[PDB]
């Protein structure tokens, strides 16, 4: 597609909205709040990133360390060992969020300290990205340049490897300066091997702003968990939150309608977020 075509009304097919009338005063305000007002809020892992191309399952961002071979088979089973235990913990419908922090930071840190143990160097993300069928969604040219060109911040969130996430968008030529990552970055010796992670630890618990005039935003996730992801923004006067629906779909459906004001029903694409961004920029 050309750039001119990455772009739909809220008519499409894949579009959901309880509120149809609520979207539309929403939609104004942000709009006439202005550009200077605005920032977007977005999930990583099949919200920017891809989930099928053409009916075919995309891989997730967030296996591509593990599935490389810059991990060794000991490394590998042991993330499994770590999964299989914790897992149970981060879905367990009889404790609180607050039981499951500590329970979740352990996870992570013991995944990211399992990566520490091998010889990662800094160059190898590079490879292994470049390696990885891993693909942004369609319409993502429209979606970074936009934004870039209108000087708004686009702060993505995800609790996998920053690194890798910000090398895809390297890779695909749309790594701009109003892009601010939120997640787990590596660090890295004089030598260019591993030696730590950085910062704070973002895991699936803690994927929001407390972690980073903008008013006004747009929230873009996948998972009813996203819907967090901009408290922590103090002041915020007008916030359209836009989830898409990859799957489980019959199971998911009323409760992300309820929680979101657009669904994106198995959509491959940003053309309606591209489609909203040029209304409200004008
Ligand atoms: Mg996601």
């Amino acid at each position: 597609r050309s750039m001119a075509e990455e772009v739909s009304t809220l008519m499409k097919a894949t579009v959901l909205m309880r509120q149809p009338g609520r979207v539309q005063e929403i939609v104004g305000a942000l709009r006439k709040g202005g550009g200077d007002r605005l920032q977007v809020i977005s999930d990583f892992d099949m919200t920017l990133s891809r989930f099928a191309y053409n009916g075919k399952r995309c891989p997730s961002s967030y296996n591509i360390l593990d599935n490389s071979k810059i991990i060794s088979e000991e490394c590998r089973k042991e993330l499994t060992a770590l999964l299989h235990h914790y897992y149970p913990i981060e879905i367990d419908p009889h404790r609180t969020v607050k039981e499951k922090l500590p329970h979740m930071v352990e996870w992570w840190t013991k995944a990211h300290n399992l990566l520490c143990q091998q010889k990662i160097q800094k160059f190898q993300i590079a490879q292994v990205v470049r390696e990885s069928n891993a693909m942004l969604r369609e319409g993502y040219k429209t979606f970074f340049n936009t934004l870039y060109h209108n000087n708004i911040p686009l702060f993505i969130f995800s609790a996998g490897i920053g690194d890798i996430l910000e090398e895809i968008i390297r890779q695909m030529k749309v790594f701009h300066p109003n892009i601010h990552i939120v997640s787990n970055y590596m660090d890295f010796n004089e030598d260019g091997f591993l030696q730590g992670f950085k910062g704070q630890l973002i895991h699936t618990y803690n994927k929001n702003s407390s972690a980073c005039g903008k008013t006004n935003v747009i929230l873009l996730g996948d998972s009813i968990g996203d819907l967090t992801m901009a408290d922590g923004v103090p002041g915020v006067q007008n916030i359209l939150k836009i989830g898409f629906l990859n799957d489980k779909v019959e199971e998911r459906r009323e409760r992300y309608m309820d929680s979101y004001d657009i669904v994106l029903e198995k959509d491959e694409t940003l053309d309606v977020v591209n489609g909203l961004l040029q209304h409200i920029l004008c």
